[PDB]
């Protein structure tokens, strides 16, 4: 056990350090909350932090780790935004007591050896062109969960497929953690907050409102049925200058091997220049 | 409410949630939870693991009995439970397949490359099944220590890889192989051997022990000694005979290693392995 000062941000890099502190905290009755991130923190991440913080007796651990395993080769890893100074400043301002900032060597001392193989969902949507991406995500989240052993772990609805996959991980491996989904944080015009939004120039930023406009239009059109919802979204995306749609799909809420009934999720991915944006929304049919 | 637990009696649980709750409750009361994963049909080899678990001060012993479809096998539940009662084991965990896999096979563990080697030759998905079910059992029971036999050495090493790679907070304890009077490693498969096969089967252990003593003369002497012993036996189809380092990487020039053999006698496949010190 190393030093933990309450009411202050404590930064630990060694997995053993945070594990020891987490264990000590949990044994004195504090409930440990985990918020996994890759840093470059914005208000969307802070929504998860605040959700963690309101759990009574909670101590909040925010992990910051840009996980190489979930990146495909081709510059994405090097290009991921890194603003560590701002990140830690934001955590202090939010009254977070623990930041976990491990090294790549500490997380992957043996390279890729034992890993998590996700179910068939990982091959679809985001995983279509990136068939190893979610194995990266599930592997690192499993490790983080084992290191920190939180009572609850927090994920954004922003990455809805990721959230679904984490619930599968938790169910399928009998993990003793509650997964808390947190609603998507949006800019004033509807644009879902993302560390990638910084790559939109003013014109592309203008056009990007089309993703959330399309989804919200769909959600209201859905009283008229699925075809109406999808065609409303398509019309909006089609009206938008320089938006190239990768996919627009309406699925059951579990995204799994079940047909759409009363409750669905509409998911979109689109490119604005080289920037790929995602958004999704709850859809109720009829 | 925590499920009923009767100290000093064998308490049997089939629901994962029940064993999980009892385990958590017990650890809070100052017990150290010991897990011994098995597939039932228990013999003295399995009981050696039980006895290792039992001697830890403060122990409560959890023996799981579960035939993992992912990795007909003998099934004697009444008899198994009686053996555990006779050993003073307080918890048996006996889940159904549906309880262990309520959503079928979905998220699984993918082992590292060692899983494709040795036993993974004939059964390239076997260790994925093993690591998946062991990970689940570890998360359900959350033991302080988990016990595995040196009998399945490759399994044991792979479980150490699992634990290190996923940052699992459990100590893995390897338990020495229990052997019949002539050296044959104990296994439920031994009873399938006919008299001539059973007599020939002694060559696996004889070959390994000969090798371990021949090892003062170096690695090649150790291997040649083992091959000679196996070559003296009729009807023993050697699948592999390999000297590796203790983590089953390539054998160093000197130091500690493991010699592993597998062979087929008729339709029965037998395994054995032994510690080797080179020079
Ligand atoms: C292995 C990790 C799970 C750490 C990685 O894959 C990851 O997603 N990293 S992340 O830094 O991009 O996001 C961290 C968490 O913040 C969530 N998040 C992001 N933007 C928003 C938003 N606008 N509103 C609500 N929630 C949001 C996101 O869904 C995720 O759960
Ligand atoms: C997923 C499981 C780990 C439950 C499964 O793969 C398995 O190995 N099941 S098992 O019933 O075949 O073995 C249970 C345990 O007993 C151990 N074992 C068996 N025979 C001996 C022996 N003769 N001497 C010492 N130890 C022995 C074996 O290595 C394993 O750790």
């Amino acid at each position: 056990i190393p030093a933990f000062h309450p009411g202050e941000l404590n930064v630990y890099s060694a997995p053993g350090d945070v594990a020891d502190v987490s264990r000590a905290l949990r044994l004195t009755g504090r409930r440990v909350m985990l918020v996994p991130t890759m840093g470059a923190l914005h208000e969307g991440h802070l929504a998860l932090v605040r959700a963690a913080k309101r759990v009574p007796g909670s101590v909040v651990v925010v992990s910051i780790f840009v996980n190489p395993m979930q990146f495909g080769a081709g510059g994405d890893l090097d290009a991921y935004p890194r603003t560590p100074d701002d990140d830690l400043a934001q955590l202090r301002a939010e009254g977070v007591e623990i930041a976990f900032t491990p090294t790549t060597a500490a997380m992957y001392p043996d390279g890729l050896r034992t890993t998590v193989q996700p179910g068939p969902l990982a091959a679809e949507l985001e995983g279509g062109p990136r068939p190893t991406h979610f194995a990266g995500v599930l592997t690192v989240v499993l490790k983080l969960l084992q290191i920190v052993r939180p009572d609850r772990v927090f994920f954004g609805e922003k990455d809805y497929q990721q959230l679904v996959l984490i619930r599968q991980l938790v169910a399928d491996f009998n993990l003793d953690v509650a997964v808390v989904g947190v609603p998507t944080v949006r800019e004033a015009d509807g644009l879902a907050m993302s560390s990638r939004n910084r790559y939109l120039d003013p014109a592309q930023r203008a056009a990007a409102v089309a993703l959330s406009a399309a989804l919200t239009a769909a959600a209201h059109a859905a009283t008229a049925g699925a075809q109406a919802a999808l065609d409303a979204a398509r019309a909006v995306l089609d009206a938008a200058p320089g938006v190239a749609v990768d996919y627009l799909e309406l699925r059951d809420i579990g995204l799994g091997p079940m047909p759409l009934n009363g409750s669905g999720r509409l998911l979109v991915a689109a490119r604005l220049g080289t920037t790929r944006l995602l958004d999704n929304i709850a859809i109720e049919i009829g």
